[PDB]
C-alpha cells in the first residue's frame, strides 16, 4: 500500500497517449476522493468524487489558477462505492483528459491548462487505501 496523500511525479508533464492508472479501495463510510494533476501550484485537472454533498453523490471536476477555482463540471454518474476496490484510468487525449472507472467510460474534461508538458505531478488524496499509482504510453 501507498501512503495517502501520495504524490506521483509525471516527468516532463503529460502528453497525449499517456495513461495514468490508479488502483485502490474506497474506505468504509467515505466522504471524498481527489486526484489533482498539478502544474506547479496550479491544478490543471481536479477530479473529486463526493460521497455526500447534500445527501447526493457527485463527481466535481475543476481547474485552479493562481489559487482560484474556475467553473465546476459535474457528473452525477457515480461508479464508486464505499469499501470497494476501484480502478481509475486517466488517458490524456489531445483536447481532454478522458476518465474511465472499472473499465467503463465516465467523463471527459477539456484542457484548460494548455502547457501539458508542465503538468508534472499527480496528487492522490482522500478516503482510500491506495494500492498502485502509475503511468504508461499507449
Ligand atoms: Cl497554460
Amino acid at each position: 500500500p501507498l501512503i495517502v496523500p501520495y504524490n506521483l511525479p509525471l516527468p516532463g508533464g503529460v502528453v497525449p497517449r499517456m495513461l495514468i492508472t490508479i488502483l485502490g479501495t474506497v474506505k468504509p463510510n467515505a466522504n471524498r476522493i481527489a486526484l489533482d494533476f498539478q502544474r506547479g501550484n496550479d491544478v490543471a485537472f481536479h477530479f473529486n468524487p463526493r460521497f455526500n454533498e447534500n445527501n447526493r453523490r457527485v463527481i466535481v471536476c475543476n481547474t485552479k489558477l493562481d489559487n482560484n477555482w474556475g467553473r465546476e463540471e459535474r457528473q452525477s454518474v457515480f461508479p464508486f462505492e464505499s469499501g470497494k476496490p476501484f480502478k481509475i484510468q486517466v488517458l490524456v487525449e489531445p483536447d481532454h483528459f478522458k476518465v474511465a472507472v472499472n473499465d467503463a467510460h465516465l467523463l471527459q474534461y477539456n484542457h484548460r491548462v494548455k502547457k501539458l508538458n508542465e503538468i508534472s505531478k499527480l496528487g492522490i488524496s482522500g478516503d482510500i487505501d491506495l494500492t498502485s499509482a502509475s503511468y504508461t504510453m499507449i
